């Protein structure tokens, strides 16, 4: 069936749209090229729907069923609890699209009335009713890029009842089941220290090692009826409360299946019979349908050993080689296995014989030395986007910070800690604002942290030697010099400059600034300061940030205020 159906009616935005990066002298002081950096907005819409839009064949085999068989029997395990509505309206992002029944996410997460009310009509209606269509809005996404342009992606969404309920049916589901199913290749499980530390055990786990990535061109598109309806036999092998396994049949069959899209007009534009990006289980179901037609593709290919880890649809695979022409041929037929079964590949996949040239997560490993000159792995990027973003969200107040995101999540990177801390350290200390809660995004979830906060949070995710690194590899310091080179950034010797006049200034103030002054900038004095563990760090409840992936989930982590 085709992916998409359209009616003419066109992808329209709710307000006006900027696409060029202001000239600003905050954003400007970090990335001069402003006329590099573009914002995706629905006037590329059409382009999205072209590429979106296609015939899905899928063939299955018995190697597809029997690895079927095997992720049944681990989700069998499993027992799902159903969440009060209190505790699914506590989940809700502050800023989550209104309803359009005559309430907002703040309603939502106050259990006003009107809001608990309209939430309970809804989950009543998905008990009784099995089988109307859930409308769901579509909108071209805003997202930040350097050129070389790319147009907007489409996100699918139902309306804020309807994602409450699912968070009531499934929040659990989605939370539990893929590391029962899948064990240690389910990536979302791992801060980036572990994940680094899997890739590079499962690497050295190989007699003769051989990794490749796998790209599928527009997964969600090529996610079929027939994968959503295994997907929900997965969930199914479940212990759920009655109510729960209802509202998961009836979200099945009357959303994530398919169902009408309607635009920011309320005019109808068409129909959808393959994922929706906005839904709680679109991580989850990625994950366990990339997961099944990989692992079931590695059996067709005669792959050997194979490790697979795997997020939403970004998947690598680190196996046992068989010689360069063997690979080569068991890669192209891994290949034409996962296009049989609707996952054809985007750019082909390359057989891989060094751990750093493999791109996971559109990121790679590297190499860099710790104080005591000990080799220290870590997981880095190019810092295009990154910057890019960062020249974005310093010229605009954004509603996500993925600066912020990018130093928790790249803390012991060149780029993150030189440029990124730098640049926003010394903005927030003029403003007086380290202390103020700003909102990023891990795994998909919406997390508010103070910057402040830091230093301990580094020291969680990624050790003490986040803040000691040096000696980085001269292929990583190229990336990043011909990056600012391209994008106008000044040049590493300024940022040192910059950041020893903001460790100075967060010195001075003592206290959490003195701290961040201490562990995020001991990089740029000869002087260095005695780095200890922060007693904060041990104390850091981090429970719920490597659990699960729920992007396009609307999921928001950090506590709720009592009432
Ligand atoms: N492109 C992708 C990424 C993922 C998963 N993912 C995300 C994500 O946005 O979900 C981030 C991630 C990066 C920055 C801020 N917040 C985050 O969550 C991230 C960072 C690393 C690491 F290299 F830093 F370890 C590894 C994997 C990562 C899944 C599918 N496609």
């Amino acid at each position: 069936s085709m992916s998409y159906t359209w009616t003419g009616a066109l992808i329209t935005p709710c307000a006006a749209e900027e696409s060029k990066l202001p000239i600003n002298p905050l954003s400007n002081s970090l990335l001069r090229h402003h006329n590099m950096v573009y914002a995706t907005t629905s006037r590329s819409a059409s382009l999205r729907q072209k590429k979106v839009t296609f015939d899905r064949l899928q063939v299955l085999d018995d190697h597809y069923r029997d690895v079927l068989k095997e992720m049944k029997a681990k989700a069998s395990t499993v027992k799902a609890k159903l969440l009060s509505i209190e505790e699914a309206c506590k989940l809700t992002p502050p800023h989550s699209a209104k309803s359009k029944f005559g309430y907002g996410a703040k309603d939502v997460r106050n259990l006003s009335s009107r809001a608990v009310n309209h939430i309970r009509s809804v989950w009543e209606d998905l008990l009784e009713d099995t089988e109307t269509p859930i409308d769901t809005t579509i909108m071209a996404k805003s997202e930040v890029f350097c050129v070389q342009r790319k147009p907007a992606r489409l996100i699918v969404f139902p309306d804020l009842g309807v994602r409450v309920c699912e968070k009531m049916a499934l929040y659990d589901v989605v939370s539990t089941l893929p590391q029962a199913v899948m064990g240690s290749s389910y990536g979302f499980q791992y801060s980036p220290k572990q994940r680094v530390e899997f890739l590079v055990n499962t690497w050295k786990s190989k007699k003769c090692p051989m990794g490749f990535s796998y790209d599928t061109r527009c997964f969600d598109s090529t996610v079929t009826e027939s994968d959503i309806r295994v997907e929900e036999s997965i969930y199914q092998c479940c212990d759920l409360a009655p109510e729960a396994r209802q509202a998961i049949r009836s979200l099945t069959e009357r959303l994530y299946i398919g169902g009408p899209l309607t635009n920011s007009k309320g005019q109808n534009c068409g129909y959808r019979r393959c994922r929706a990006s906005g839904v709680l289980t679109t991580s989850c179901g990625n994950t366990l349908t990339c997961y099944l037609k990989a692992t079931a593709a590695c059996r067709a290919a005669k792959l050997q050993d194979c490790t697979m880890l795997v997020n939403g649809d970004d998947l690598v695979v680190i196996c046992e080689s068989a010689g360069t022409q063997e690979d080569a041929a068991a890669l192209r037929a891994f290949t034409e296995a996962m296009t049989r079964y609707s996952a054809p590949p985007g750019d082909p996949p390359q057989p891989e014989y060094d751990l750093e040239l493999i791109t996971s997560c559109s990121s790679n490993v590297s190499v860099a030395h710790d104080a005591s000159g000990k080799r220290v792995y870590y997981l880095t990027r190019d810092p295009t986007t990154p910057l890019a973003r960062a020249a974005w969200e310093t010229a605009r107040h954004t509603p996500i910070n993925s600066w912020l995101g990018n130093i928790i999540m790249y803390a012991p990177t060149l780029w993150a800690r030189m440029i990124l801390m730098t640049h926003f350290f010394s903005i927030l200390l003029a403003q007086e604002q380290l202390g103020k809660a700003l909102d990023c995004q891990i795994y998909g979830a919406c997390y508010s942290i103070e910057p402040l906060d830091l230093p301990q949070i580094i020291e969680r995710l990624h050790g003490l030697s986040a803040f000691t690194l040096h000696s980085y590899s001269p292929g990583e310091i190229n990336r990043v010099a011909s990056c600012l080179r391209k994008l106008g950034v000044p040049p590493l010797r300024t940022w040192r400059h910059r950041a020893r006049s903001v460790r100075a200034k967060l010195l001075s103030q003592g206290g959490r600034a003195a701290i961040c002054g201490r562990y995020l900038f001991n990089w740029a004095v000869r002087t260095k300061l005695k780095l200890t563990p922060i007693p904060a760090a041990s104390q850091l409840d981090l429970s719920g940030w490597f659990v699960a992936g729920y992007s396009g989930g609307d999921i928001y982590h950090s506590l709720s205020r009592a009432r």
